[PDB]
């Protein structure tokens, strides 16, 4: 008669565990070790990448405006038929004797041009010396000063002089810049000097390159400069050089190439610069600018570089400079500098720093620290991302593994434990820990130190019925603790007789027998749901849900990282940046060159 | 006789806990809490950069094209003497009344050049007016128109006119340029106007600069323009500018330099601009670009900025654009648009928002917005990587905390509800629980509510023997339960009587002891492996492989996150960039001052 | 009298549960499973980017230098009245019968100049021809040639003959250059050449733009170029182009346009890109330089670009060199290269590999990479860091979520294989469970199958009292197991009878008692700490620290990542590459056209 409400249920027949299958639980797992730590070197560290900055220096130009003129006149007006324009340069000579010595100039000029030897007459008069006057002040110019101001023309009736000669005698300041090797040079006018900036006749400066005739380069030996508008002589002296080209003449003060120029420029300087050595590389990391730099295990050679003079002493300096405001007293160096090669051309001197705690292996280190030590030019990369998600990826990297590490190690450690929890437990319900941990319902028992397992048999609901009285009439005063039940193994067959166990276990000996008592309530686990009982009586049937759940589950909520599309950006477009500089070279020739095209013909032929 | 085949293990004489030393469990630890939720801001924002590009506007150049060539006849040829050539400025009164007027020009030059006032007639001719006609059609230039299209030379007979006068009026549309701060300015020409863009007479242009004498330069009030091709005069007037220079004339509509220039540019506009405070600065995140800023806890004043009058406007016009289109329903504004400056020199504008849903805090909030509230250029960074990294390292950083954080604090509450279930196993098997606990093999059992606990003793394999007998002789129907055992401390010595406990601990009072029974079949814990008994008689020895294993482990495989290298990488090399355009300047420049060196001879004197 | 010293603790007395509230636990909930594991293409691929730099080609200038001099002799003295200076172009004509021929040049020039046709004559001499030198070496140039080496002035008796005509003949070997659409042209001089480079009569050359009239161009066919230097005329044989310009004659091999540029460029080639489909788009990712590219799902039609004919061929050379090198044993090719389009303007050929291993689906696979299968130029982005990003978080967030999922999947698997225990430990103890598991102090006892369930009370400290004896005196032989307690539910009231549970629980039925025993010790847990028994006796209390302390906990450390701030960081600034060039355009002009403002003077009128 009384079948189960909630029919969506499994029920087992769980034979007994004839012995012949035992097993054995697995014993505590060896388990996984924190990683050794990685010794990180403190220090400092100063980066260097390719120069690109053309070497700058400061010349004076001597040359005069020429200007001749050809002049006609018609009735109540004049025309030019002609303007000759032509820049003469001002002789060594002068430069010392007039213009250096009295800040005058010759009125006339007289050079070599066309293979000619040329000379020029201001007003076409006979030659005086002129003062030199500051030119009229322009807004950002280096300075500047001239004799003339005025264009002389011959006047209407001067019939036989017909042409008009101006000087203008001209002393510039500019810039002068070069390129490496330093084999010319330019002015700020924009004129090419096809000779070093550090040629000359001492100590082995007649090797630099020069494009001119011996004749045209002057080296003169303590030479005291004048200053034109002060009127004051420098207080110490330079070796002047003097080159005179076809269109001026440029001066500048000689100083040596090599402490001059470097072909590496300083760009960071880094008061902690973290040495890690792994992988056959070293790697530099600084969290101050978050950049990871890679290098051989072994040194640069500071000695390899061309031009390289500049780095081993902008080091020490900054060095020097950044250990005693930050070491001096918590810490020492340790050895000489060094200098390594890391990817993307970079040039890292480092300063190996100790902490007086760790003082004990200052010998020790002071060793390890010189086992990697010991012509080109440097390439460095525009782009240092690569450094900086190199820094990013590894201390994220780090960090998971090391936490990922330890959870993994206590969850071994945590397995190991709880098999002490299960082996009481085994004993307590041998069919149910040996259902959850063989992974399917079993029946179990201990055979001293192992257990035995027979696999159960299912059964119907509709083939399970329960009997409404657990008094057992012939026995009062003994009662069953649990329900007895009767079943069939298929949906058409003899009715079976036994009592349900837990879990909707269909036991087959009605042998769990208790002393009668009082009050009797009890609920029996029944299909989807529970069974219930007032003293021994079948009262009714419930659901889970008729019933309040609490947990045995600690809680722990998992969120994925969502996907994320990083989109192409910059700050300024390559077409912003061609588009930045004031004049474009290119488009103003193009245009220019466009102007007998657009507007006159260059084609046709009269006569 | 019966020894271990084991002999891979270890036995433990486990002396009863004398009492002496009692442990208590630990009790549950106070567990972690999520940490204090961060509160975002939703908002609308607008990034502006330092200005790159140049002020940039139209101008109209009006000069003529004066030729003057030296012309000589031989027999059958002629050849060129010389040819003067020369730009002249359309004065003012010409420019107005010829050309703007009626599209015409006058045939002749008359400007001042090299202090001398000049005068060139076309042809040699009397002077007309000429029509202004199209330049020849040329691709990719702006306007231009011309008077003459063919240069003026004398006829082989014209004995006493050997000189040959053109002229061409020209009038050019050109772009203009201006960088910051606008003194001066260049046409596309390559022409330099020295005089700012904005100068002129009202409402203090007459600040601005200019290189130039007053008279080169007219104001035109009421100025109504005349295409000089469709031959219409415009609809509306404007201020015309007209400076002289000495080699052309040049126009331009005058516009206020406040409203017309501004030292930044807007460059991002993002609908959701997430702002949260901490540190002493705000953050600003967008997802949309993967771009995190930080600026400093107070507002930057537009007011400090030079010539930033776009940046108020801008921020506004595209903002009203986006709240419309995205928050006008679900959302409203909160206060008066902000503005902050970011490290790379970025400038946003943010409009904070807010959902209709927690319109509660309208109130509230509506003040806070105001709190941080209220002359330089900014230099505005080329990288943004660093804003990404930081977008992508915090977002990657808060997700790991927080799901590591919710580990942890399972972890812990896993512990204390854990700790329940030994407090119960404790009382089962004290020896087992203690071993695990405590951390080695010790002996335990409870003293009420705390554990005593002695420390056991080894004992060898071959120390140990067993008796293949469990059968009581002199009591029959009671039988030892588990196996009895002969042992000795050391490998020589008085051999000991006890029983085997369980995990080869060797107990020493034989006194476990249960009712006999059929069927019996044991296995023991022997060593390495185990002991087997059939009805309490001795039958072999296994191996745990002899058994079957099953595990009461859950699993976890976790691997690390590789190593990873990030390799330099560019679109395009610096040199690359380098060698995109087409002329270059330095190279034409040191090539063409080669002529000389190259080609012909520069130190050579004839005479 | 004895009351606990321990003051800082809570009694709970607890009603025997009435059966009035009943609880299940909570059964297994369904854990989740390891995400479907996406599928990777292994591939060959070639990454190309837009094309900056311009078509580069050989061309030969073909001009001469011609100089008319004007002089005048003063006593002792000479002054250059004028100097006449032009660039005229070499005919056709004689460039192939003079020079390509004989290496000859003819004395004379004869061009057309400002509409006239003109002649000049070395020396003012008869006509000769002239061998061509080489030009003086200079430090990196390309080639030339020139006749003449001296400028000709007329000596100081000539009083009829006071003009000086020069000839000098150059062929120099110049680079040239041409931007997209190679419309026109430059030479290295900074000449441009208004006409397509691949301008020509044959096969659609005649398409091309060219500005000149027709007769300025020839293309000679089966041309034989004849070196100057070496005298040895060409092996095979060009298609010679000749421009006549008003100023040079330029001559270059005629070649195919769509041969010859592309408007992509080759900038990675990748052994393996990982394709792999989701959402919607793509993603190609390279390990090998950390990059993940993002295109839609169908092909990128090559057909689809102008003047991209050197992609298709430019992926297949390197791909087949790379297969062979790598794959053509471990795999095979699928299917014929394709083509897409990345975000920033990138554009991926790859060729999809297979190991033999997988290669049952060979012929599955041969058909899918064919589904996506099929004029513009396109802007590629100057910054990759957002592929590189894109990488690099991928990359991290899929491990996390893979690791983070695993854990998730286990900690769920014990909660549900733990639960098992706990349905063990609740009959063992259902007090302390319940009152675990329910969160809150309870009274409980299993009902069968489900759990009752009363909520305790409070008793102070000062509200409880100690027994001293645990000896039942008329029952001797028979004891309490535990302590017997006297009680009062308020500070002021009726002192209750009863005995000390477990955990500070005040269990009112005096009814656990025990035979008596000898050498009794216990420990019982008497609010912060322990009161302790001998023989029934109370003896003394102490506290937890005075017992040591073990652990039933698992360890695990987290530590939370960092907050780390990124700076900005740039390699050069946007400054120190615009100074980097040796001559800066804008600022050479800048100065030079302010040379009369500064040193002379531009308004004052003279007559
Ligand atoms: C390291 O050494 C190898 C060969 O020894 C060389 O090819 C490589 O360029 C070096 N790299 C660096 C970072 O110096
Ligand atoms: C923030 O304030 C400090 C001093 O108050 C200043 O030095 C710093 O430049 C400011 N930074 C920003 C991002 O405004
Ligand atoms: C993908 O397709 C959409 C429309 O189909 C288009 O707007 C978008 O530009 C395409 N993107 C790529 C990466 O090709
Ligand atoms: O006047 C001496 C000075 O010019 C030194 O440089 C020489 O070595
Ligand atoms: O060819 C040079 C010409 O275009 C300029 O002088 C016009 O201003
Ligand atoms: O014609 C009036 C117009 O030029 C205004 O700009 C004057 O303010
Ligand atoms: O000095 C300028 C010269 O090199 C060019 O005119 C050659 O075309
Ligand atoms: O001499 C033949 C050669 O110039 C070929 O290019 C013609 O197609
Ligand atoms: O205007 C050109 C002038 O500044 C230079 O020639 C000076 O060298």
């Amino acid at each position: 008669d009384i079948k189960a409400e909630n029919t969506d249920a499994n029920f087992y027949v769980c034979p007994p565990p004839t012995g012949a299958t035992v097993v054995q639980f697995e014993q505590p797992r060896r388990c996984p070790t924190r990683p050794e730590g990685q010794n990180y070197t403190e220090g400092i560290a100063v980066v260097f990448k390719e120069n690109i900055a053309p070497y700058k220096f400061k010349a004076t130009m001597y040359y005069k405006d020429v200007t001749v003129s050809q002049v006609r006149f018609g009735h109540r007006y004049s025309q030019f038929m002609g303007i000759f324009e032509d820049r003469a340069p001002v002789p060594f000579e002068e430069v010392i004797d007039k213009i250096n010595a009295k800040g005058v100039c010759r009125s006339t000029a007289k050079y070599v041009r066309n293979n000619l030897e040329t000379t020029a007459f201001h007003r076409d008069d006979h030659e005086t010396d002129m003062e030199l006057k500051p030119a009229n002040a322009a807004t950002r110019t280096s300075r500047g000063w001239h004799t003339t101001d005025l264009k002389y023309n011959p006047s209407r009736v001067e019939a036989f002089h017909r042409y008009g000669t101006t000087v203008n005698c001209i002393v510039e300041e500019v810039d002068a810049r070069s390129v490496y090797p330093y084999d010319e040079f330019v002015l700020a006018t924009g004129d090419f000097v096809y000779m070093s900036p550090f040629y000359g006749y001492r100590e082995g400066s007649h090797t630099e390159h020069t494009s001119y005739a011996a004749d045209r380069f002057k080296q003169v030996d303590g030479f005291y400069a004048r200053d034109l508008t002060t009127k004051a002589r420098a207080t110490a002296p330079t070796t002047r050089n003097l080159l005179t080209t076809p269109k001026f003449t440029v001066a500048w003060d000689w100083v040596p190439k090599r402490p001059s120029v470097c072909t590496m420029t300083k760009w960071q300087e880094v008061d902690e610069m973290l040495r890690s050595e792994y992988g056959g590389s070293f790697r530099f990391s600084s969290d101050a600018i978050s950049t990871t730099f890679t290098t051989n295990l072994t040194e640069y050679p500071l000695s390899r570089v061309d031009l390289g003079d500049c780095i081993g002493k902008d080091a020490r300096d900054a060095m020097d400079r950044i250990f005693a405001r930050r070491y001096n007293a918590t810490h020492i160096k340790v050895g000489q500098p060094q200098y390594y090669l890391a990817n993307g051309g970079f040039l890292i001197a480092y300063q190996p720093l100790l902490s007086n705690t760790l003082a004990e292996l200052y010998v020790r280190e002071h060793l390890r620290e010189q086992s990697r030590k010991p012509v080109e030019r440097i390439k460095t990369t525009s782009s240092i991302e690569f450094a900086r998600l190199q820094f990013t990826y590894n201390h994220i990297q780090r960090h998971v593994n090391d936490m990922l590490g330890r959870v993994a190690i206590a969850w071994c450690e945590l397995q190991n434990h709880e098999l002490t929890l299960w082996n009481e437990a085994r004993k307590l319900n041998p069919n149910a820990i040996a259902s959850v941990t063989v992974g399917r319902r079993v029946s179990a028992r201990m055979l001293g130190d192992v257990m035995a397992v027979s696999t159960c048999v299912p059964v119907a609901a509709d083939n399970v019925i329960v009997q409404n009285s657990m008094r057992i009439s012939s026995r009062p005063g003994a009662c069953y603790s649990r329900p007895l039940v009767s079943f069939r193994y298929e949906d058409q067959g003899p009715l079976v007789e036994g009592q349900l166990g837990e879990n909707n276990e269909l036991r087959l000996t009605r042998d769990a027998i208790e002393p009668c008592t009082v009050g009797h309530r009890r609920y029996f686990t029944f299909g989807g749901g529970y069974v219930y009982f007032e003293e021994y009586a079948y009262s009714h049937q419930l659901s889970r849900a008729d019933i309040t759940t609490v947990s045995t589950f600690i809680d722990l909520n998992i969120t994925m990282l969502e996907d994320h599309e990083f989109v192409p950006l910059e700050v300024y477009t390559r077409h912003e940046i061609k588009d930045s500089g004031l004049l474009d070279y290119t488009e103003v020739q193009r245009r220019n060159q466009l102007h007998d095209l657009r507007f006159a013909d260059i084609d046709t032929v009269i006569h």
